[PDB]
């Protein structure tokens, strides 16, 4: 996250750190039933030299807030039973961005683990409406990770702008969130993890999923988000959630 701030102990609970075996920290999720997460696809795709798409190579950290004290209380370490990318995920448009992961055992509600709110399938986030993206990726763009969980403000931008600020690049999936001016945006280390938005009597519901951006936080360039409401259905269907 550039432009953000150190987030309070606890602030995101929902909030998890996806690490590869040997590599630390690659990917953020989002918690959102005792036994599942929601990411983004383009976390989970093999290269030349590491399977990626193996459930098997990660661990996810739930109740984490510093990279460096992954052991701390509260903090809860899981394996992954399954991947689930969404069939239609395109590697090179990203359109379909989203995957779900099923831990191996149940994580454990506590004050530092619990759910993330998900949208029904006919919300609309509405244009020019703030919430919030949180991760451990860089800080900027370039640049380096953050140990402690950082949080920053952005607003949904219209459709419309969206598509023309990246021309033959946003699908109906996706959704620019983020300033025209720059400044707060997602980076790298920051994908997978979960957009939240405060609704009408506090709760907090995710409206997205952080998907790519061209470079981070430069003028006219808002980071993309995959959409949440458009796979309520998807995710009734894969997980019982
Ligand atoms: N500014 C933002 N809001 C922002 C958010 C998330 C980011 O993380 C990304 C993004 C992308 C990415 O797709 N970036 C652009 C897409 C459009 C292309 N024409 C040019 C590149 C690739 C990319 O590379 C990876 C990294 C890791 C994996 C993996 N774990 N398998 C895969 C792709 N990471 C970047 C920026």
């Amino acid at each position: 996250v550039v432009g953000g701030t150190d987030a309070d102990e606890g602030e995101w609970p929902w909030q998890v750190s996806l690490h590869a075996l040997g590599q630390g920290h690659i990917c953020g999720a989002s918690l959102i039933s005792p036994n599942w997460l929601v990411s983004a696809a383009h976390c989970y795709i093999d290269d030349r030299g590491f399977r990626y798409s193996d459930p098997t190579q990660w661990t996810a950290f739930l109740g984490l807030h510093d990279q460096s004290q992954r052991s701390a209380p509260g903090v809860q370490e899981r394996r992954l039973k399954r991947i689930i990318s969404h069939p239609f995920f395109n590697d090179f448009t990203f359109d379909y961005d989203i995957a779900l992961l099923e831990l191996e055992k149940p994580a454990e509600y506590s004050s530092m683990v619990r759910p993330i709110c998900l949208p029904d399938a006919s919300h609309v986030f509405p244009a020019g409406k703030a919430i919030w993206v949180t991760g451990w990726g860089h800080t900027q763009y370039g640049g380096t990770g953050a140990l402690i969980l950082q949080k920053g403000e952005i607003r949904v931008i219209n459709q419309t702008t969206c598509e023309n600020l990246l021309p033959q690049q946003i699908t109906p999936r996706m959704m620019c969130v983020g300033f025209l001016s720059g400044g707060v945006d997602s980076c790298q280390g920051d994908s997978g993890g979960p957009l939240s938005s405060v609704e009408a009597d506090g709760r907090i519901f995710q409206a997205g999923v952080v998907s790519w951006g061209d470079g981070c936080a430069q003028r006219n360039k808002p980071g993309v988000y995959t959409r949440l409401p458009l796979f309520r259905d998807w995710i009734k269907e894969n997980t019982g959630v």
